[PDB]
């Protein structure tokens, strides 16, 4: 299969091999890099970087915008939209923008796909052909967890703070420091945080409990809820729960955890007047007939997307994907 | 028409005549009382009381449960459910429980109807025949705003704190004090609070701006968002916005303010598998054919309810109102 590097919440990271760590810093860092040391192995260089800003009062940092550089093309992901800056007249545009469920998906011919929740999280999937050829925060794709702490010089350092700060992009940006305990800083929020995050240990995720241990995700939920004290704590809780749900869906199990009282969705909003063709799919539709993807072609490469999806009627089965309405014929 | 006494948020009150004031207290208080001084004017006594608990750290108090006493019948409204305690074998049950939209509606033959949002708010509508015969926090229904501060002894006192504390139900409960400024107490939340509550001054409520001045509601939204720092600030903001929306709907204007990113609803959750018969009605359906209310009878006495409503198909047009599904025939 394809390994996944996941970044979400307040500095929560998961390497391709499987190593997990927490690191926060008000700077710009590189997640995945190509051709480390300038070794152009007959492949175009691709680089993914992230920008972190201090959110909250404890000192935690959360991702704000993501910049993608590949083949001379620069893309900006901020405020829930895509902005193109670096344009190359020659060659051909290698990225395709597609909105599926609640995630923004970008596909590249080189084999790199990214999933964006448009608020804080980001998921990276890499083709197996790039094994042992990438460097960055996600670590080398050598399937070895212990040696994922290379500090930009092919040297493993046990200090997670030093490893994280070695990949900073701005030389003038300040060095990171050891974070404090958000729950200790804000004791009065601990009860509400525990009550909200107890759903992870509830019967809803009983099936996924055996496959994936939720202790780390539960701790992340508690810490984020404790720290998300600057407004919109519901967003922090929903992002943590959605990250755990996506992790569960990656294995293959499907869980329908969303309720009208817990992180609700408004699929009916997109429904046109007098018609109802939108529903919430927890597993997600495998393949949908669109103008860009006809009925014959499905392209079910990525699985694990959730959100509102249009259920076109037997008449006009193909979805426009541009006007947000079922169309009889795609031009 | 019928005057409305509205209680919502952190001690926000609106008298029947129109007087507005703010008062918070960790005690039990009587909203509307009947037969003041024991004057049984050939009418059964009805009494509505509320219980307030300290929510947050600033010191603000919000309603938790509501108890209704009338004709020897006692009802409890807590945890989003109705519990019956006082049961009278003789006579007949005078209250009917009906769930419409997002509000819980109780109807009485005497002419008293209450709307409950199940979280913090409560709306009281009184028949004009009870003019000048009721006492309590809502004040006498004499259509005079200046003399609404009777301190349980037919004496008007300019001290709002004294007027509020004169109606306490527990003699041993402590006296209330002057509240502080939540935004001053929590300065870092002011920017987010203002950004969220700025929707009131936006173009969405332009039509209602002329009829109703939103300055008081804007201040209430800002104060509640500043004080709602113990978790679930989104609930506080949504309750304030919904209170303003109900106030707008009382005049007659209809506003569709809910968006998937601002206080969303999950009407699709109640939809059975393979069927879609639920939609969000901002104005609210005037009358719906139910088992208790057939097609011939509409009973459009109360207007201004919003939430998810079932749109039954031409087949099985009457709604069950008990099994949450359209039924062909009501037994
Ligand atoms: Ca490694
Ligand atoms: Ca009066």
């Amino acid at each position: 299969c394809l390994a996944t590097c996941a970044v979400y919440g307040d500095g929560h990271y998961l390497t391709f091999d499987g190593q997990s760590y927490s690191f926060n810093g008000d700077c710009e860092y590189t997640l995945v890099q190509n051709h480390c040391g300038g070794k152009d192995s007959t492949q175009d260089s691709f680089r993914v970087v992230t920008e972190n800003v201090p959110c909250g009062t404890t000192g935690t940092t959360c991702s704000k915008a993501i910049k993608i550089f590949l083949g001379g093309f620069e893309l900006k992901l901020s405020h829930g939209k895509v902005e193109v800056i670096g344009t190359d007249e020659s060659q051909e545009v290698p990225y395709t923008i597609q909105q599926m469920g609640i995630y923004l998906v970008v596909d590249t011919d080189i084999g790199l796909v990214l999933l964006w929740d448009k608020k804080t999280s980001i998921f990276i999937n890499l083709s197996p052909e790039f094994k042992g050829r990438v460097c960055g925060l996600c670590g080398n794709f050598d399937d070895i967890a212990v040696n994922d702490f290379a500090t930009r010089s092919r040297s493993v350092v046990g200090d997670v703070l030093e490893f994280g700060n070695s990949w900073k992009l701005s030389p003038s940006c300040p060095d990171a420091l050891a974070p404090k305990d958000p729950c200790t800083a804000n004791p009065f929020r601990k009860s509400w945080a525990q009550k909200q995050c107890s759903i992870l240990h509830g019967p809803t995720f009983a099936a996924c409990h055996a496959h994936v241990e939720p202790a780390r995700y539960y701790e992340a939920c508690v810490n984020d809820a404790c720290a998300c004290d600057s407004g919109g704590d519901c967003e922090c809780f929903c992002t943590a729960v959605a990250a755990y749900a996506q992790a569960c869906h990656e294995v293959g199990l499907c869980v329908s955890w969303r309720t009208p009282s817990i992180c609700p969705l408004f699929c009916d909003y997109y429904n046109p007047e007098g018609q109802c063709e939108w529903h919430y799919q927890p597993c997600g539709v495998p393949c949908l007939r669109t103008c860009r993807n006809p009925r014959g072609d499905c392209l079910r490469d990525v699985r694990g997307l959730e959100g509102c999806y249009p259920k076109c009627p037997p008449e006009a089965p193909i979805f426009d994907e541009d006007k947000m309405q079922c169309v009889a014929t795609c031009p």
